[PDB]
């Protein structure tokens, strides 16, 4: 459970990000490509991607990154009442796109990554935090339907 306070950190932490919506979603999803190439092999849209720079030049990895943020940026805001959001996904990327919990671990450091590289000086220590904690949430509440489905 979050506080009040932690989720207005979060919130304003997701206003950074609202100012470039693509450039930090494909940032995020390059970090994670990079970090980790097992990620991208379950892309067939974006497995032909080899080199960052490839990936810097996919007008369709920033519109994936677009349709990737616009789903967490909504969750964010329903501040953990997101139980009629996550469902869809969890189905989607357990059963459909075969995405382990791990893999969310990941993007989920990758955010962190991103948000540091993109604001020096202005990702706060207790924004950090929170971001984290909200990304935990989303995790735990994801992988209970995981579980249930046998993943
Ligand atoms: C914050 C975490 C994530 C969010 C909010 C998210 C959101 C989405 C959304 C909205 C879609 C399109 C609708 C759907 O199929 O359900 C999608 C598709 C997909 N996601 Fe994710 N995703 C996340 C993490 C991941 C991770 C970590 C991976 C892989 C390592 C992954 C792989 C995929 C794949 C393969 C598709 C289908 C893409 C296509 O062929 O068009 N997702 N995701």
């Amino acid at each position: 459970v979050l506080s009040e306070g932690e989720w207005q950190l979060v919130l304003h932490v997701w206003a950074k990000v609202e100012a470039d919506v693509a450039g930090h979603g494909q940032d995020i999803l390059i970090r994670l490509f990079k970090s980790h190439p097992e990620t991208l092999e379950k892309f067939d849209r974006f497995k032909h991607l080899k080199t960052e720079a490839e990936m810097k030049a996919s007008e369709d990895l920033k519109k994936a990154g677009v349709t990737v943020l616009t789903a967490l940026g909504a969750i964010l805001k329903k501040k953990g009442h997101h139980e009629a959001e996550l469902k869809p996904l969890a189905q989607s990327h357990a059963t459909k796109h075969k995405i382990p919990i791990k893999y969310l671990e990941f993007i989920s450091e990758a955010i962190i990554h991103v948000l540091h590289s993109r604001h020096p000086g202005n990702f706060g220590a207790d924004a950090q935090g929170a971001m984290n904690k909200a990304l935990e949430l989303f995790r735990k509440d994801i992988a209970a339907k995981y579980k249930e489905l046998g993943y």
